[PDB]
């Protein structure tokens, strides 16, 4: 697929309010999809133990990995379509390693959109959101097909 021109501007319009705060953004969309889909839970062993929100809240852990998470899809976002390489090493360990299946990759999707949505809604309305869900269908297609390369679903 492809996105124009002005559909990358209002994804890096709310990517630029989002990068005010990575970590708070980091966690509420890591808590978001795990109240939502608590199975996707189980695939991080240093978490999984985590009962509650406020658990989640306090762990230092849990909002460094969502700012390594944010981090690294920001920068498949500022490519703007050219994100090859980036996606790469990407593919390599959630299939390999970690083993998450697409449908996860549409959990988060969700949980992001979800977020951006109640803390940004004057930069989040419908053409906005409409652009940002075909940035990310982009991402989840480029990965799944990578994925079928590495020899895991496809
Ligand atoms: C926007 C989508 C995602 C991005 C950009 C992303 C990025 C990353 C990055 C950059 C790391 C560190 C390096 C590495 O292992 O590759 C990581 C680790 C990990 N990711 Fe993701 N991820 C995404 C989605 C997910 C999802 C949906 C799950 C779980 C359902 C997942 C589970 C994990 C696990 C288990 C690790 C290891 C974390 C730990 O050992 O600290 N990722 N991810």
């Amino acid at each position: 697929m492809v996105l124009s021109e002005g559909e990358w501007q209002l994804v890096l319009h709310v990517w630029a309010k989002v990068e005010a705060d990575v970590a708070g953004h980091g966690q509420d969309i890591l808590i978001r999809l795990f109240k939502s889909h608590p199975e996707t839970l189980e695939k991080f062993d240093r978490f999984k133990h985590l009962k509650t929100e406020a658990e989640m809240k306090a762990s230092e852990d849990l909002k460094k990995g969502g700012v390594t998470a944010l981090t690294a899809l920001g920068a498949i976002l500022k490519k703007k379509g050219h994100h090859e390489a980036e996606l790469k090493p990407l593919a390599q360990s959630h299939a390999t390693k970690h083993k998450i299946p697409i449908k996860y990759l549409e959990f988060i999707s969700e949980a992001i959109i979800h977020v951006l949505h109640s803390r940004h809604p004057g930069n989040f309305g419908a053409d906005a959101q409409g652009a940002m869900n075909k940035a990310l269908e982009l991402f989840r297609k480029d990965i799944a097909a990578k994925y079928k390369e590495l020899g895991y679903q496809g």
